[PDB]
């Protein structure tokens, strides 16, 4: 599925990421739309052989099991195909988990490259939320 912009800052938030370990919604779009341009479908190859799913691209390496990560974790206790579905859930609760590892949400390179400390308020703007 791809989400619209506001579809997609709508479900964020009903499933409780604005502010979560506090960082506001416009901070979980943005990195959305870098990581996957809001394509719950989108998957990557890292070059650590381990791939990136979903619509906030997580890792085979720590979060989910795709059965080709060596010496991979499955921290988020997940197949990683559940984060490609329609329903953004799985994807949801796992990032909470990522959030909340240490880094917070530099542990998205993409957001912090192309997020971090822009005015990612533009993100949800417009949006009956
Ligand atoms: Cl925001
Ligand atoms: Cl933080
Ligand atoms: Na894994």
């Amino acid at each position: 599925k791809v989400f619209g912009r506001c579809e997609l800052a709508a479900a964020m938030k009903r499933h409780g990421l604005d502010n979560y370990r506090g960082y506001s919604l416009g901070n979980w779009v943005c990195a959305a739309k870098f990581e996957s341009n809001f394509n719950t479908q989108a998957t990557n190859r890292n070059t650590d052989g381990s791939t990136d799913y979903g619509i906030l691209q997580i890792n085979s390496r720590w979060w989910c099991n795709d059965g080709r990560t060596p010496g991979s974790r499955n921290l988020c206790n997940i197949p990683c195909s559940a984060l490609l579905s329609s329903d953004i859930t799985a994807s949801v609760n796992c990032a909470k988990k990522i959030v909340s590892d240490g880094n917070g949400m530099n542990a998205w390179v993409a957001w912090r490259n192309r997020c971090k400390g822009t005015d990612v308020q533009a993100w949800i703007r417009g949006c009956r939320l």
